[PDB]
């Protein structure tokens, strides 16, 4: 059929048989939301990524997004904008939108898996649907006159954008520049370019853009706590009627010509540049951007892991289907004979290897991704996890950077075994892995660089948290690991899980010594990245683990045919992660250890 | 502008570490003196930033069009002009034979030669292989093929090598093209071949030899059957050259790849179209697999050159970037929100990046020139004292690690590269993006590297009797055991060196105990890649060790400006590498020993 390759069997078995997501469906704020219908939701939306949202995934990277000079604007290739209205006629960029804005209620864990599969089959499709949950946060953080205008937002479908880098602002928001200037009746005209922004133009998709731009007021402090958020709409509109009015003075000058994603338009943005006031208003009618503007920011860290883990997978699994009827060379065995039978490659140990080095950390991956949207609902973390919802949105905090970060990073680097497995046919256009690696890389630099998400997930998500988010998670696997067919794993595990938090002992040394010696906090930055990979490293590790548990007590009460054949990948993944991929974690452990500064004193001239 | 050289480093290695110019003047090179070498050096480099430089954009922009009527192929005019920058300086025939118009060289100096090609635009070196193919169709012809080899040559004619087919990749010896022997002595070849480099060249030659693998009818199976044809694209003249009537052998398609796109990569039917493709038996002997593995052995040695060099290049371009892009505030005082701002290289983990960059490089760029002193009898003998017959069998052990070490850590390392842009790196602006996509085909062609693995234990090591690792593991133990300013780096060098020798002893015991149980063999292919992977590392490791206790001659001698900066960052790299990348070798050791075989028993049906 199409290149994306779909797995709602994992999704189900991670939602229901691991996690228990369906213990609250059908309860509060769920009521009218059955196990069944979860079920069918993810099937049809499975069908739809695989059937007319994958349709175009092709023609965007072949054809794709062209700037127009003429009239400031994109065009986007005919075939994607019929994806784009399969999306829209299906209702799927409401899914998760709060009930008053259109949506229908359900738990992030069943919508994040429902958005995997746009995530896999184009996700560019996804970026530019992701209008009406935006309005949504706007709506959360506006005053009572700008949640009508939210409201006509999110049920007009405008798309939306989220401007906040600049030419010299990028990793450090706090030096942005573009200004904002107070008018007599309280609106305000946004004035700087900006640099990067995604889906700031979309054809004719949409009837409006709501852009949501960081700017400086004129007069206030520096760094991020001096900037503020406006809403900025592309056309100025009736705010009770929401008709379309005159243009407003924001406006694509640029299209980037990129490695990937290349059917998502990435524009430079123009405020108040072209002869027109960029009118904005103050969110909340309050200063404080940089806390709104997170929300947007948490959302989009969200769906960038979700977006690597997606893609990682359809990777495993078409280079799977491929192993599976490919004849080259003889089984191993009979490696001599030089007139043995020829073999299927997946008969190989180094394909076997390569493939189940995929599917673990694929599998891994979703399951960490769901672990970690079952703390963004207080209803369904204290159901599943008996957590309260202070401690909920700390582990969830705690997480994000690993669903950012080592997603972004695992799903890239084992796409490479992915496209091996082709052999010289992997590096044709003609099968889909080479752009799943094009699209991929983008993962690990936009919504923050990976050195952002390990900096935010020691100095904040740690060390500011006391911890506690930690602490919490390492009790659990603690748990897990005091518990005899997972012995061998849990004996590797506990090496693993000692090996992380001697890693996180080390580093906060490092750190309270900086008090005494400033240069010490460089050794931090050293090796904050390879701590946060040894962390999703632990995770999936004990996740897999956890799955096995669940896969021998169903073999056990008697699973047979592709039930049982699935149980038994579980606990083959498991086994073949701890033994593998764990054990590295005690030399990381050890270089961590041993840091020292040389690096850092090195004369820049000697590089 | 793309490419940026390292004359410094190569001269370094040449002249400073292995010594190659005391060679140079005496026995085969008496009349190429030590400033004439580093003359060369020089005049490519400039040449390669240049011209040849100049259309690596284009070639990936503006790629081949197929005319499948004529069969040829169209190059862009700027690439065009690039090859013939490249064949009127003389750089088609860098280390031709003297009697077929080359200047006698070491192969050391002629791959750092050919390196500031692979680095600027490889498939410009790729195109321009035909005189060394000549040489060797020389080496291996009858007399009177001899004649015709030395036309090929001095024509600068261009070549192909013919082996791959749809079902016959890494199963050489499963291919059916077949050969038809006529009665005067020449052969019609008969088959449809694929993944053909070169196949069509446009205008750029007057001629292509193509060498083709086929079976002569009735033949054995397997790559034994098999012998090796001289087959032109047009016939010729065999006294004076002149170019006759079109041989039977055509273009029928060219791939459309993720990278590497100049290079026409290309189906090729022989004897399809009603007209004979005539072949004349290499050698007039059957010999075909070992013929052919004379020119396998160059493609793998110039595959692991390319992804060193563009590996090269893509730090030097991070490099620049990271001096010049000023982000965020020193992390000594990045809770202070005024701090100053500070440029990227200032920050701990862009250090670690670069430095990882750098000493992967420049490690890599150390083994291909180590290799390559091998080559030469002659060298061999005058720079580490070793005979003609051991001298084979280490360049024979090394040619795995350059191609199936070089080709994954270069790919793998370049996302350093890029990610040390931020999210400029994801632009086509800048050709990181490219160098990728460019590299991902070196894992692959020439053999992929799981073969190169199974090469280096079961030929190279255990069939070699274990004699060259054995010299390669002495002269890292002697550099062990002799200041104690590199203290630290050669204990970690020993824990190292003890971690291989494991790792080959655990291999080696896996392959003894398949005498009692075959399936005991699927150990060894399991672990065969992480063991020629964690040889690379060994290597590098202690040559820039050996690299570093140069430097700090060099340094204690009175070194000064450019010089002492150099050469602090040898010291600098040696010591990086020691410490954060050798210790890792020791969880793959232990990873190693506890290889089974559950991840082959387990039902292909439960992946
Ligand atoms: C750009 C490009 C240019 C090329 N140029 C040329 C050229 O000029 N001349 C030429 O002759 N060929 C050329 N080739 C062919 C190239 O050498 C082959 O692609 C390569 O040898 C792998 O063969 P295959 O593609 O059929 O993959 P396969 O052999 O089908 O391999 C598929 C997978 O199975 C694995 N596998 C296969 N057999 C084994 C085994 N016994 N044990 C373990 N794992 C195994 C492989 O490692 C790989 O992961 C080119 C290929 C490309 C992509
Ligand atoms: C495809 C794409 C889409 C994008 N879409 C949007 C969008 O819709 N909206 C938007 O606002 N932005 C968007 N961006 C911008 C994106 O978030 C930035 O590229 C990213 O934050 C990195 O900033 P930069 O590119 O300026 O890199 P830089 O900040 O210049 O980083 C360069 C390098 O320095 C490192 N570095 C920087 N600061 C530090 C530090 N303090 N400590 C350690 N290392 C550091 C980085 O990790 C990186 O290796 C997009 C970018 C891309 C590529």
């Amino acid at each position: 059929m199409s290149h994306y390759k779909s797995n709602v069997r994992d999704q189900v078995f991670n939602l229901f048989e691991v996690f228990g997501v369906d213990k609250v469906l059908g309860a509060d704020k769920f009521s009218d939301l059955d196990a069944d219908t979860a079920r069918e939701m993810l099937t049809e939306i499975a069908r739809l990524a695989e059937g007319p949202i994958a349709e175009s995934f092709v023609e965007g990277d072949r054809n794709p997004p062209v700037f127009d000079p003429e009239t400031h604007t994109v065009t986007l290739p005919e075939g994607f904008k019929k994806s784009m209205r399969a999306l829209f006629d299906g209702g799927w960029d409401k899914v998760g939108l709060a009930e008053h804005l259109g949506g229908i209620p359900m738990p992030r864990a069943l919508q994040w898996a429902l958005i995997e599969h746009i995530l896999g089959a184009n996700p560019a499709a996804y970026m530019y649907a992701m209008g009406p949950g935006m309005s949504e946060i706007f709506y959360n953080n506006g005053t009572d006159e700008q949640k009508k205008w939210a409201t006509i937002a999110a049920e007009r479908g405008w798309g939306a954008t989220m401007v906040l880098t600049e030419p010299d602002a990028g990793s450090d928001v706090g030096a942005g520049r573009t200004k904002a200037v107070q008018q007599p009746d309280g609106t305000w005209h946004i004035e700087g370019v900006k640099r990067f922004i995604t889906s700031a133009d979309s054809d004719d998709l949409f009837e409006n853009i709501m852009h949501l731009v960081l700017a400086r007021p004129e007069g206030a402090g520096p760094g991020t706590k001096g900037l503020s958020l406006f809403f900025v709409p592309k056309f100025h509109f009736d705010h009770e009627t929401g008709e379309i009015g005159e243009r407003n003075g924001v406006f694509v000058t640029n299209v980037e010509h990129k490695m990937g994603l290349k059917v998502s338009a990435t524009c430079e943005l123009s405020l108040g540049q072209h002869g027109i006031p960029a009118v904005g208003w103050l969110v909340g009618e309050v200063h404080n951007g940089i806390a709104q503007m997170f929300d947007v920011i948490e959302q989009a860290r969200m769906m960038v892991g979700t977006k690597a883990i997606a893609t990682l997978s359809t990777g495993y699994l078409n280079a799977l289907e491929y192993a599976k009827e490919r004849v080259q060379g003889a089984d191993m065995t009979q490696m001599t004979d030089k007139t043995a039978p020829r073999v299927t490659i997946t008969h190989h140990p180094d394909v076997r290897r390569s493939l189940m080095t995929q599917k673990a950390y694929a599998e891994g991956l979703r399951a960490i991704y769901l672990y970690t949207a079952t703390f963004q609902d207080a209803e369904v973390a204290q159901a599943v996890h008996g957590v309260d919802g202070d401690l909920a949105a700390r582990v969830n905090d705690l997480l994000l950077p690993i669903v950012k970060g080592f997603g972004s990073e695992t799903a890239y680097a084992k796409l490479t075994e992915s496209l091996q497995t082709l052999g010289g046919s992997g590096f044709l256009q003609d099968y889909p892995i080479e752009q799943y690696i094009r699209d991929s890389k983008i993962d690990s630099l936009y919504a923050g660089t990976t050195a952002i998400q390990a900096q935010d997930f020691f100095f904040r998500k740690i060390i500011r948290d006391k911890g506690q988010a930690l602490a919490y998670v390492a009790g659990e696997i603690e748990q897990f690991i005091k518990n005899g067919r997972l012995k061998t794993e849990r004996e590797l595990l506990a090496t693993a899980l000692a090996d992380v938090q001697g890693m996180a002992a080390s580093l906060t040394g490092y750190l309270m010594a900086a008090q005494e010696d400033a240069a010490s906090i460089y050794k931090v930055g050293l090796g904050s990245v390879r701590f946060l990979m040894a962390v999703g490293d632990l995770l999936s590790g004990w996740l897999l683990a956890r799955q096995a548990a669940v896969a021998i007590e169903k073999l056990d009460a008697g699973a047979t045919g592709a039930d049982k054949s699935f149980y038994e990948g579980k606990i083959a993944a498991a086994s073949f992660f701890a033994k593998n991929m764990l054990p590295l974690l005690t030399s990381t452990r050890q270089i961590i250890e041993n840091l020292d500064n040389d690096v850092m004193e090195l004369d820049e001239a000697a590089f």
